C-alpha cells in the first residue's frame, strides 16, 4: 500500500542509493586535487575502469591510483588545478546505476585561471556489500567530438 | 506525531520532490549537449516557457525543442559546448516549486575552452500527474545586468 | 530492527540533514551575487567565521555581511560575477558536519567572461534549534598553494 512501512522503506532506500552515488561523484574531484590516489581508486570496484578517448584505459584500482600518482597529474597539482564535476543525472535500476555529468579541469597558468579541459562523463555503478561503487567511468572532450555527445545522451 | 508513519511519509515526499526537481535541472545540460530536443522540451509542461533577456521567448514544447534543433545551437554543438548548470537552491510550496542556479556555457574555440556565457537562472515547477515538470525558466547574463541579479534574489 | 519505524525515522533524518547542508551551500552564491548581505550572513551561526588565505578573517554575522556590502564585492557585482560553488561532499557526525567543494568566481571583463578565482573550500556546520548553520568556511586558491589542497583532503 502506498505510504505503508514497507513502501516507505523502499522509497527511502532509493533516495539513499541516489545520494550515495552523488556522494561518490562529488568526492572524485577533492580526492584528485589533494592527491589522495588510494582513496580515489577506492571509489571503484577492484577491477573498475576509467576510460578517456585517446588514452590507455586504467583497469583496476592500482592503475586508477597510478593516474593520480603520475607525473602529468602531479604537475597539474603543482600548477594549481580543480577537477570540477557538475551535478549529475542519476538513474538507479536495482543493484546498478548510471550517471552523466560534465567535468571541467581548471588550471592556473601564469597566475590566471582557465579551462584546461571541458568534458562529458558517463559513469556506471553497482551496489556492493560495502556500498555503491563505480564500475566504469568514460570521459571525452566537448570539443566537437562525437564521443562526448554520446556519453551524455539518454 | 513527529516520527509517526504519516509524518515520515510527508517528510519523505518532500525529499522526493526536491530530488525530482534537482534531477530535471541536472538533465537539461546533457540533453542540450547531445541534441535531444524532444526530451529536453519534455522537461517542461506542454505550454512551458523559456525566456532569456533580449531573446524571443520560447513558448510551448515545440518552440523549446526548436531552440535545440536550431542553427545557432547546432553550430555550438559542432564547436563543442557544455551547458553546465550548477547546484540549485530549491523551495517547494505544495504542488509548486522555485529553483535558482547559475549556468555557464563552455565553448571550444580554436582548440581551447572558454566561458561563452555566464548566467543566472530562475526556474518554476509544478507537480503534474506524471511528475514534476518545469513551467518557466528565465535566464540573464551575469554581465552587470540588473535582471540577472534579480533572478537570483530571494 | 532494519526498516522498522524508528530506523526509518533515523535514516530519513540523516537524508534531511544532508539535504539541508547542501541547500545552505547552494544558497551562498545566489545570495552573494544578488547582494543579499544579511541573508548570506544568516547562513552562519552568529559568531561564524569566513577565512580566506591572505585575508582578514570575517568573524560574526556583521563582518560576513560587510564582505557583501563592501566596495570590492559591489564592484565585482557591477562588472558581472557568478560565485559558482560546485557539488559538495558532506559528512554528518551527530550534530556537526563537514563539507568540501570547489568554487569559481566568474567575472565579466570587457564583454567576455573568465575565471577570476578558482578555489577549494572546507565548511563546517552545526545543528541549531533553527536548523543547520555554517560555523566556519575556509577558502584558498587552487594556484599551487598548499592550503587549497589541504582543504580538500579527507
Amino acid at each position: 500500500g502506498m505510504d505503508d512501512l514497507t513502501n516507505l522503506a523502499a522509497r527511502l532506500r532509493l533516495l539513499e542509493d541516489r545520494e550515495e552515488i552523488r556522494e561518490l561523484i562529488a568526492r572524485y574531484g577533492p580526492l584528485a586535487d589533494s592527491g589522495d590516489a588510494e582513496a580515489l581508486s577506492e571509489l571503484w570496484v577492484e577491477d573498475g575502469e576509467y576510460a578517456v578517448v585517446g588514452f590507455a584505459t586504467a583497469k583496476g584500482r592500482a592503475a586508477i591510483a597510478a593516474l593520480i600518482d603520475g607525473q602529468t597529474h602531479r604537475a597539474l597539482m603543482a600548477d594549481g588545478c580543480a577537477h570540477f564535476l557538475g551535478p549529475a543525472t542519476v538513474t538507479v535500476e536495482g543493484d546498478t546505476a548510471t550517471a552523466r555529468c560534465h567535468s571541467v579541469v581548471f588550471r592556473c597558468v601564469s597566475g590566471t585561471f582557465g579551462s584546461h579541459r571541458v568534458s562529458a562523463n558517463r559513469w556506471t555503478f553497482r551496489r556492493t556489500p560495502a556500498g555503491w561503487r563505480a564500475v566504469r567511468r568514460e570521459n571525452a572532450l566537448l570539443d566537437g567530438s562525437a564521443a562526448a555527445r554520446a556519453l551524455l545522451q539518454f
